[PDB]
């Protein structure tokens, strides 16, 4: 899959995108890779922030579904006209498939002023597709119409500075990680839902009822920047992180994401900030494994601070009302295999993760963990 290595680009905090083509003749677009949604939606009108957009009038293979859909998010929205067309991934498998496309005709707070992507590739399952689960997601169409294997892997490489990485479509590139992959079940095929069974800060268990870690769900989401934690879990984690880093004091607003903290260039005290370990449900009864990230993952650089000359950072762990979200803060530490065929997600140490001479991100197992099924939330 050497053809697909390094096929992701982006700017810090603006997402990771892959090049795709739509229509006949092919129209090239940059598309955000989002494992947290399930629609393929592209700009189709000249929004001023867009480098380019889908022009259905130029595509002889465009087919109109005579249906629209309005997609609101917590902050933002897009509305689109549904259709199908031929889609390919130039630095992906050598195939072309007919896929659903939402031609975005109005939006608010969706496209990013200054970004270099024009659409979104929702890689999750049909249950959360908009308007309903009859709108087949792109990857489902890809696997159904071709011999591409039913899995993909993501290496997101962090540190506006340019980011990169690889989306290996239909397989795994073993050069992108070290050590072994460790797999956790996909609890249910809607989001990429997983179950966290234990949380440690610098090896110190938070000792909460593990149900709190997954209230009301835990997901793997390449389309979210932060590690988002349920409120109660966030409180305990911040308390422990504060205690571990107490040799230096920071305003309450920093831990709440309400202000940055800046240090003189090259003087960030990485060593005073703890590592964070999430134990995930393993493949075997009573067996778990843990993934461990560094402050280099969860203290993110903010480069566009005009009013400062120093190196400023955002605390990128935040509280959530929709459950745990393992966003870029987690994924930038690891090579992540979305093994749809076996309903499991694999983690391994990423060969491109950011670290220092004293600590590295880690994936370790096996551990003995009992009552892991009780950790999952049910209504
Ligand atoms: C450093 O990492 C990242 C990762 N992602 C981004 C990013 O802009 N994502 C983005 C933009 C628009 C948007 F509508 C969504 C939705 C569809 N997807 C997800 N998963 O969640 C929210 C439901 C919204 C996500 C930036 N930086």
């Amino acid at each position: 899959f050497v053809e697909m290595v390094d096929n992701l680009r982006g700017k810090s905090g603006q997402g990771y995108y892959v090049e795709m083509t739509v229509g006949s003749p092919p129209q090239t677009l940059n598309i955000l890779v989002d494992t947290g949604s399930s629609n393929f939606a592209v700009g189709a009108a000249p929004h001023p922030f867009l480098h380019r957009y889908y022009q259905r009038q130029l595509s002889s293979t465009y087919r109109d579904l005579r249906k629209g859909v309005y997609v609101p998010y917590t902050q933002g929205k897009w509305e689109g006209e549904l259709g199908t067309d031929l889609v390919s991934i130039p630095h992906g498998p050598n195939v072309t498939v007919r896929a659903n496309i939402a031609a975005i005709t109005e939006s608010d707070k969706f496209f990013i002023n200054g970004s270099n992507w024009e659409g979104i590739l929702g890689l999750a399952y049909a249950e959360i597709a908009r308007p309903d689960d009859s709108l087949e997601p792109f990857f489902d169409s890809l696997v159904k119409q071709t011999h591409v294997p039913n899995l993909f892997s993501l290496q997101l490489c962090g540190a506006l500075a340019s980011v990169g990485g690889s989306m290996i479509i239909g397989g795994i590139d073993h050069s992108l990680y070290t050590g072994s992959l460790w797999y956790t079940p996909i609890r249910r095929e809607w989001y990429y839902e997983v179950i966290i069974v234990r949380v440690e800060i610098n090896g110190q268990d938070l000792k909460m009822d593990c149900k709190e870690y997954n209230y009301d769900k835990s997901i793997v989401d390449s389309g979210t920047t932060n590690l988002r934690l349920p409120k109660k879990v966030f409180e305990a984690a911040v308390k422990s992180i504060k205690a571990a880093s107490s040799t230096e004091k920071f305003p309450d607003g920093f831990w709440l994401g309400e202000q940055l903290v800046c240090w003189q260039a090259g003087t960030t005290p990485w060593n005073i900030f703890p590592v964070i370990s999430l134990y995930l449900m393993g493949e075997v009864t009573n067996q778990s494994f843990r993934i461990t990230i560094l402050p280099q993952q969860y203290l993110r650089p903010v480069e566009d601070v005009a009013t400062s000359q120093d190196d400023c950072y955002k605390f990128a762990i935040s509280q959530s009302s929709t459950g745990t979200v393992m966003g870029a803060v987690i994924m930038e530490g690891f090579y992540v295999v979305f093994d749809r065929a076996r309903k499991r997600i694999g983690f391994a140490v990423s060969a491109c993760h950011v670290h220092d001479e004293f600590r590295t991100a880690a994936v370790e197992g096996p551990f003995v963990t009992l009552d892991m099924e009780d950790c999952g939330y049910n209504i």
